[PDB]
DNA sequence: AAAACTATGCATGCTCTACTGCTTCTGATCTAGTCGACC
């Protein structure tokens, strides 16, 4: 949807933008949310969340991790925790719909085995590091974001 | 009493209108495969 008046996304969340905000860019992840068991449905079987069926309960739910304009300021050449801070004021999150992706302070390498072994019990793919004075680079790979999988 | 004219019933041919069977066109359904984009 490019308008709240018709969508799939956009004509819940038209009105999840705090009144200052008139001009924002956003990046994140589209997903499918189960309502009746409240959960996140792992991408793979049963649904595509490229073309999904109307009829299917299953509803599409958008995980923000980053913002890259508000109210023409260029957020940019920012560092990311300035970027994560100016995003928290943003949107009132309302689940299902819209949310943030918490992310957790650790400064040891035991805390990184042990989200990875918890995000393996959740049945997860694994877990993600970020710099915390890292920019964002257009188009580049490892520059200050890290993936770990088992 | 005999001959000529006319009426009516039936035979014959032709043409026109139902009803059954064969062939071909169209529509609806299913099954199999292809393309888009992402991860």
């Amino acid at each position: 949807g490019a308008s709240p008046t018709e969508g799939s996304l956009t004509p819940f969340i038209h009105n999840a933008f705090k009144a200052d905000i008139q001009i924002c860019i956003l990046d994140g992840e589209m997903m499918a949310y189960n309502p009746n068991t409240q959960t996140f449905m792992q991408k793979g079987t049963k649904f595509d969340i490229k073309r999904m069926v109307e009829d299917s309960d299953l509803q599409t739910c958008y995980c923000v991790f980053d913002v890259l304009m508000v109210n023409n300021k260029k957020l940019g050449h920012e560092t990311l925790r300035k970027r994560y801070e100016i995003l928290s004021s943003i949107f009132t999150p309302i689940p299902g719909r819209i949310e943030i992706v918490q992310k957790t302070q650790a400064h040891t390498k035991n805390e990184v085995i042990d989200a990875l072994n918890e995000a393996i019990d959740k049945r997860e793919e694994g877990i993600m590091v970020k710099q915390p004075l890292s920019i964002y680079k257009p188009d580049k790979r490892g520059e200050g974001w890290l993936k770990i999988k088992p």
